[PDB]
């Protein structure tokens, strides 16, 4: 079983159709049901999808108790972004950046570790550059994508010779999540499809070495 | 003027004896009247002290609307600890955590940008050598850490050219990170308070410090 | 082509034989020239190899001036370790360990640039999770590792704006295999649509 | 008793008259003998100075073996060299290398060695370019990370020891080497139960 989040759209959407064209079982979870409905309807394998609000850690606790089976992956890819020099960042879309981005991740990895540490489970956490460089005018995604990699280098060590790993993986270049202060009308970007098919080769490890952390970016 | 948060207790409360003995005049902050009144009794220059919560924004635009004049330094040492297992962490105590630390630098800083970016604030903000490393059992009080060396990261690209600065405090080996052979407040803020220096054309933008 | 570094033994060997098998045309250098015979004996698509010294600028520029195409990729994968107590560390062997590991990226790396950084290339440099951490017992293979990283990293800000490209690996201790690292290297590289694997690590 | 590298000018001269000032007894090194006869006639507290390649360990082997055991080391030794990586001098890159990374492990080794059951503070003293890359700093950054590599490396292995290292990382120097000493040298401190262990300097 392959558990996605964020998976309505975007990167875990197209994560979902290629996990299930290798005929995998997915249970999609996102903010909408009407979207999901739409992206578990190209599926054929699939074996349910549920809105959630991970910000709230009763449905995320709901969210993992109702499913049939002990997941083998769990991809979190849920999050926002939210922009602008920090004197003009509004600061209840500060708080939804930190719901969205923060909470959502701490409450998915704590339910994961309380329920399945000692299950050969994979998570894979994506998060994005901002994570690993400071940016102008995008501090406080910064801000929350820093949060999430200290949050799961230290659950790494907390999981030190336990059968559940934690995968992180870095995406650059991303409609997503993406500021330009100024250009030509918005090739842009790396598609979702794309960075979803290196994502997905990338973690595909048929031997005995794995891919711990991976970044992917745009070439322009 | 040197404005403390989190000056109750702890380093806060140990840095402003510092300024105050040099004759400079604080306001402190932090979220018990009563406490701040106990410390403002060791000092003899001190121009006032309010309660604030500042995981509310509100309260920080008030905070500094307030003030009769424009700080020199604001020293950002508010936060609190909070540790376990993942697992074994309760999630009220997680979004606390979030509020005391992060919303609480986050404010402060905005606050602190849009008012006085074009002005010589030297803005001192107190994290813990956790903002630098991951650590078990302090996985989401490294999160919240983390978090804010990556604000002030990042607005330290935004504040190129404008004479506001920031510097950095990373302590470690406090009592307030345990979950006798610890660093005290009072000598943490000696180093602290004597390595922040502004001499001639330059600063000390990053400090680090440990026991041993 | 396919111009592979370090590839007498390990990593780069292993690398050079999955390549190869896909059936794409590599050229490998390494110290041992009969180590170098004996990998490429194995291989059906190889065009050459040469022993060199990739401390050395001129064997390095050399090298790439024999060379009759613009390569596509190049992996360095040329290191060495050396282990202990900083204490106990002997100065000759630290000072080989900087040669090994750090003049020979920088002298590869640097004629790269010279000669390519305007060429579609892709520059693969093999460093070490030492390179990302301290290690206790490891400090100046660390030390080695993370100079690699901070040349790299400052190299990929020169090359703003020109195709080539560099990518950044960190294996384990390889404790991996060299056969599974391989393995799992040149599965995750990837070159799709507008976008590619800028960095990997990897792990048992 | 401070012992003081790269003192025959600039950061480490400043410092040592600094020091000297406070009435500490100082002991100078550097690459040459006349810069530190100047120096030293400023001084009224010094102890001795002495010429030294630190990038040859047995230099420095004899620089500690004829010195009392030391409070503290500051090791500001080290060289700049910049340009993009292609425009770069090999036989430039390799003095870089010897004036910083080989000097840093020959003297932390020695330190190590004769005095890691010893309370002596070791100031390493890097640059901002051991915390970032970049562009046209290549093999300085190159340089300057190794260093860091290596006393965060070297840390995890005095873990439990009275020896201390302290990192220092500089940036700037319209910053003169006067008032980076000053800051520097007034930021230093082993109150109480802690110590100062990592500063930066910047320019205003």
């Amino acid at each position: 079983l392959i558990v996605i989040t964020g998976a309505s759209s975007g990167l875990g959407a197209e994560l979902a159709k290629l996990y299930d064209a290798e005929g995998k079982a997915t249970y999609l979870t996102g903010r909408s049901e009407s979207k999901l409905s739409t992206v578990t309807n190209c599926l054929s394998n699939n074996v349910g999808y549920r809105a959630r609000d991970l910000a709230s850690h009763q449905e995320v606790e709901q969210l993992f108790e109702q499913l049939d089976s002990i997941p083998s992956t769990v991809v979190h890819s849920a999050g926002s972004g939210y922009f602008g020099l920090l004197q003009e960042q509004d600061p209840e879309q500060i708080q939804t950046l930190i719901e969205n981005n923060l909470s959502s991740a701490i409450n998915v990895l704590r339910e994961l570790v309380k329920r399945y540490k000692d299950q050969p489970v994979n998570v894979v956490m994506i998060m994005s550059t901002a994570a690993q460089q400071p940016k102008a005018q995008e501090s406080t995604y910064c801000a929350v994508k820093w949060a999430v990699k200290g949050l799961i280098e230290s659950v790494r060590l907390e999981l030190k010779g336990k059968p559940m790993k934690i995968i992180a993986v870095y995406p650059g270049g991303m409609a997503t999540e993406f500021w330009e202060t100024s250009g030509k009308s918005l090739s842009s970007f790396m598609s979702a499809e794309d960075a979803a098919l290196m994502i997905h080769g990338a973690l595909a490890n048929i031997g005995n070495g794995y891919v711990s952390d991976i970044t992917v970016n745009r070439e322009g």
